[PDB]
């Protein structure tokens, strides 16, 4: 029933919502040379956010 929003969209677009996100990480993530506390808050997260964001990619 309904569309737009009553219809989940899947990914459709290439600049999703977290997609966005996980490519600032990394852009970060170089820069700071793996400074996760710059990171997450280069991310406006906190320093768990980014780590089991690296962790879920990671064994570490």
């Amino acid at each position: 029933l309904a569309k737009g929003e009553s219809l989940p969209p899947p990914p459709e677009n290439p600049m999703s919502a977290d997609r966005v996100r996980w490519e600032h990480i990394q852009r970060i993530y170089e820069m700071c040379d793996r400074n996760v506390s710059e990171t997450a808050r280069r991310l406006n997260m906190h320093r768990r956010t980014l780590q089991r964001i690296l962790a879920k990619r990671s064994p570490r």
